[PDB]
C-alpha cells in the first residue's frame, strides 16, 4: 500500500505518516489495510464508526492491570491476533478529541516497532461532520502469528530521573492549558505549578477548530524556538496531549530525538521533595 | 508542670504523654500551659473551642507553599511566636475524630524537638459530649524569641527509597480502610492504581479508639498490635502522612516500641509513581 499522494500533504517533513479522508474512502475494504478507532470515550464506537474499523481501548487493552506501566511484547502480540492485524499490514488510526488518543495509540505501536502506522487527518470529528458513511456493524476477522518483540522504550520515552538530569540543558515543553501551567488549576494532584524551566506551548496551537493539523508555516513559527541540535521532552497530566505534540514535532516538522515524559504531572505533582515553579514565568534550574 | 497522676493512665508504657479531661479543667489558665486545637475541618474551631485555646491550620501553617514538604526551622519559630508558645511551655493538643489531626500536629512538633507535648484523651468529641464549657472568644496573647532549630527527619520519618530497602525485612502497616487495601476502591487524594505495598498488612486506624473518642485499654491494643516484636523497626502509611500519625503515637507512647517511622508519601505518592511494585487483593504478598 503506497503513501497517499494528495498534494496538500507534501508541505510536511514525512508526509507518508498521514492520510486524507478522500484517500481512505477510495481504499475501504482493500486487503493489507486495517482501520482502528481509539477514543477517550469507551462507549463512542458502539454509536457508529467507519465501515470495517476495529476498536482499541487505551485503558483496558494497552495498560498492565497491576503496576503503572504499558503491556509487554507477549501481550501486544496476543492483542494484534485478536484484532486481525498482521506484521505486514498498513494500520490507519483515528478518533475523537482532535486525535488525542489516536496519537497515543500510535506512540504505543512504535514501542513495539510496527512498520507502517499512519493517522487520518481531521479524525472522527471531521469524518462525521462532513456527512460520510458510518455503521454499527462489528467486524469478525481474526489472525494468528504476530511476532513476540522486546519493548523498546529508550528512543521515545523519558522517566523522572532522565528529566532531572537535563533541567537547564534541553527544552522542556508543557502542553497543558495556561491555568494548569501557572498552578491556578482520579487525576488531581497535591501541588500545582510546572517543572522548573518548562515553557508553555498548549497542544491546541497545532490544530484547526475542525480537528485537522495546521499548515507547515504556522507550525514553523510556534515551535521555531526548538533548535536543530536540541533533544526536547514533552509532558502533560498523563501523556495523551503530549503524544499529540510528539507526532507534530517528529513527523510534521522532522525533528529527531523527541521523548514523551509519560509520568507527567500525575507523578511529579504527587512526589515528596521535588522542585516546582509556580506562576507564569518558567524559572531557573536547581 | 508535673505529669497527670490519674491511675487510669498507668496501664500505658509512657503515661506522661497523655492528660485526662478532669486534669485539664483543673488547670485551665495556669502559667506555662498552652492549649492547641487541630482539626481536618479548618472552620470547626470558630464554631466553639476550649477556653484559652489557639488554632493551628494544617494547610496554611505547617506545609511549604510550593513543594511537597513541611516548613523549616525559621518558619516554625515564627509560627510559635504568633501563637504565643515559648520553648519551656507544656503544650496540650486536641481535635475532632478521636484526635486524628491532633496526633499529626504532635508528630510535626517532634520534628523540631519541642520538649513537652501531650494529647487530651478523648479530644474534642469527649469534651463536648459530656457537656463541658466552650467559647467563641479568640486569645490575643503573643510571644517572641522561640529558637531556630534544624529540622530532624531521620528518627520519625521514612522516604520512598527507605521503604524499598526493607520490603520483607521489617513490618509494614497499612492503616486505610479494607476496600482501599485490596484495591477495590481508588478527591485531590485519588490514584491511578489500587492495591497495597508488597508485604504490607492491614490494620485500619480507628481500631485503636472507642466510639467516645478515647484510646482503647492496653489489653485490647496488645491483641491488635501484638504481632509487632521488641526488635522490630516498623513503618506506617495511609493516603497522606497526616492520616497515619495516630498509629505512630499509639505504637510509640502507649505500647513503648522505639524506632517506628511514618512514610508521609503514602498511597498518593506510591499509587501514582511509574514502574513501582504493587500487590492487589486481600493477601500481603511477597517481596520482589
Amino acid at each position: 500500500l503506497p503513501a497517499d499522494p494528495s498534494p496538500e500533504l507534501k508541505q510536511y517533513a514525512h508526509p507518508e505518516r498521514l492520510v486524507t479522508a478522500d484517500w481512505l474512502a477510495s481504499n475501504l475494504g482493500r486487503p493489507g489495510l486495517v482501520i482502528v478507532e481509539s477514543d477517550e470515550d469507551v462507549l463512542l464506537y458502539d454509536t457508529g464508526h467507519i465501515p470495517g474499523a476495529v476498536k482499541i481501548d487505551w485503558h483496558t487493552d494497552l495498560n498492565d492491570p497491576a503496576v503503572r506501566d504499558y503491556i509487554n511484547g507477549e501481550q501486544f502480540a496476543a492483542l494484534m491476533d485478536r484484532k486481525g492485524v498482521t506484521r505486514d499490514d498498513t494500520v490507519v488510526i483515528y478518533g475523537d478529541k482532535s486525535n488525542w488518543w489516536a496519537a497515543y495509540a500510535m506512540w504505543v505501536f512504535h514501542l513495539f516497532g510496527h512498520p507502517d502506522v499512519r493517522l487520518l487527518d481531521g479524525g472522527r470529528d471531521l469524518w462525521v461532520s462532513t456527512g460520510r458513511d458510518t455503521t454499527l456493524e462489528v467486524p469478525t476477522r481474526q489472525t494468528s502469528g504476530y511476532p513476540v518483540v522486546e519493548r523498546n522504550d529508550a528512543p521515545i520515552r523519558a522517566f523522572k530521573d532522565d528529566v532531572l538530569r537535563v533541567l537547564g540543558k534541553e527544552p522542556l515543553i508543557d502542553v497543558r492549558s495556561p491555568q494548569e501551567y501557572t498552578g491556578e488549576r482520579e487525576e488531581g494532584a497535591l501541588r500545582g505549578g510546572h517543572i522548573p524551566t518548562a515553557v508553555s506551548v498548549p497542544w491546541s496551537k497545532a490544530a484547526y477548530d475542525d480537528g485537522r493539523f495546521r499548515a507547515r508555516a504556522e507550525l514553523e513559527e510556534i515551535y521555531g524556538f526548538v533548535k536543530p541540535d536540541d533533544k526536547p521532552i514533552v509532558y502533560c497530566r498523563i501523556g495523551e496531549r503530549s503524544s499529540h505534540t510528539w507526532f507534530v514535532l517528529t513527523y510534521l516538522l522532522g525533528h529527531p530525538n523527541v521523548r514523551n515524559y509519560d509520568g507527567s504531572w500525575t507523578e511529579w505533582g504527587n512526589a515528596v521533595r521535588v522542585p516546582i515553579v509556580v506562576g507564569p514565568e518558567p524559572g531557573e534550574a536547581p
